[PDB]
């Protein structure tokens, strides 16, 4: 950010401030699981007050509700009532995000004015799919909400979406936790300690499968698991895999991904067997599979087993630096948690003799919180998908978008 705005330049005595935050926090039926991304943005928000800010306005997406309202499943009035207690200040919740009833709570508030929106995505044109002249109006209408724009989402910078990079104000400028992210990766990204593994697991395969072509041009292993590990598997070792985690798309670079990490010298680790569950729910009935028996029609591979954890904890123990994002199972529900709980021991355990361990995504980060090992790592980013494209040596939309100074 040396070369744009940050908050520590930007003028906002008497100013409205609209701040672009990630609040895409994890909820276990319907309450937060974990707060870290909440917490995150406070030292921003507490600066904006702290400096005469009239007011300060925050926006987030919560979830991928795909461009239609679901209040009933993805509202952020939450994240409202979480905010209260970690400022020591009240905020107020809007039940949309735009336009005129918005607008006018927004217009000209009391001084000192807390305000959270609802989700951004329960309107198609944030993404905008899931419509050219209402996107230019959607972007119209959240300028509208201040005179000043902060974008401190770093767990949303990836994303080219109309919050991120629409918004029209003379002064955009990056947050503090935009900042502090950026700054650990650039030197943590440099030059990395080697062999420098990735941890790749999570349910955004699509997504994920994506990035892998450009990460192994950075690092010298990688682990590929939790959903992921189901669309490799099928394709290389035509493994039946049941009603697990598919992606369609992805599945038809597998065989060149291999190829490319064999041509650059990454070593690929894929698990080996499962822990299989028969519907996708909490209290599942339960088995057991390996990649040569398969995993029978109708069940689905929620976690790796015991031969997989060995496997990962070896390329662990080569490691001398690791960036992790995406659990290795379903570490939400216990029946499906021993492969993520016994990976972070090893990950600990790399960290205690020297290893540089960064944690990234909202889910992984929550591994860290439910285990308590948030300071036995290197770092904790709020950060998953967005800390993957910093390693494949990308600018990110959302701070490309920001003012140049
Ligand atoms: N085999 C599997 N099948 C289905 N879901 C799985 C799975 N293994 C892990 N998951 C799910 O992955 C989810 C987290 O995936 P996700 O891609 O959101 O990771 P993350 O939050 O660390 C990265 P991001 O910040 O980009 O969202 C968890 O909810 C976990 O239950
Ligand atoms: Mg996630």
């Amino acid at each position: 950010l040396s070369n744009k705005l940050t908050l520590d330049k930007l003028d906002v005595k008497g100013k409205r401030v609209v701040m672009r935050v990630d609040f895409n926090v994890p909820m276990k039926n319907n309450q937060i699981t974990n707060n870290q991304r909440i917490k995150a943005a406070v030292p921003s928000i507490k600066f904006c007050l702290d400096n005469g800010a009239k007011s300060v306005v925050l926006m987030s997406h919560l979830g991928r509700p795909d461009g239609v309202p679901m209040p009933d499943k993805y509202s952020l009035e939450p994240v409202a009532v979480e905010l209260k207690s970690l400022l020591g200040k009240d905020v107020l919740f809007l039940k949309d995000c735009v336009g005129p009833e918005v607008e006018k709570a927004c217009a000209n508030p009391a001084a000192g004015s807390v305000i959270l929106l609802e989700n951004l995505r329960f309107h198609v044109e944030e993404e905008g799919k899931g419509e050219p002249a209402k996107i230019e109006a959607f972007r119209a209408s959240l300028s509208k909400l201040g005179d000043v724009y902060v974008n401190d989402a770093f767990g949303t910078a990836h994303r080219a979406h109309s919050s991120m990079v629409g918004v029209n104000l003379p002064q955009k400028a990056g947050g503090f936790l935009m900042k502090k992210e950026l700054n650990y990766f650039a030197k943590a990204l440099e030059s990395p300690e080697r062999p420098f593994l990735a941890i790749l697991g999570g349910a955004k395969v699509a997504d994920a499968i994506q990035l892998i072509n450009n990460m192994l041009d950075k690092v010298n292993e990688m682990i590929i698991g939790g959903g992921m590990a189901f669309t490799f598997l099928k394709v290389l070792n035509n493994m039946e895999i049941g009603t697990s985690l598919f992606d369609e798309e992805g599945a038809k670079i597998v065989k060149d991904l291999m190829s490319k990490a064999e041509k650059n010298g990454v070593k690929i680790t894929l698990p080996v067997d499962f822990v299989t569950a028969d519907k996708f729910d909490e209290n599942a009935k339960t088995g057991q599979a390996t990649v040569a028996s398969g995993i029978p029609a109708g069940w689905m591979g929620l976690d790796c087993g015991p031969e997989s954890s060995k496997k990962y904890a070896e390329a662990v123990t080569r490691a001398k630096q690791i960036v992790w994002n995406g659990p290795v199972g379903v570490f939400e529900w216990e029946a499906f948690a021993r492969g993520t709980k016994a990976l972070m021991d090893e990950v600990v355990k790399a960290t205690s003799r020297g290893c540089i361990t960064i944690i990234g995504g909202g889910d992984t980060a929550t591994c860290c919180a439910k285990w308590n090992t948030e300071d036995k790592v290197s770092h904790v980013s709020t950060g998953g998908g967005a800390s993957l494209e910093l390693l494949e040596g990308k600018v990110l939309p959302g701070v490309d978008a920001l003012s140049n100074i």
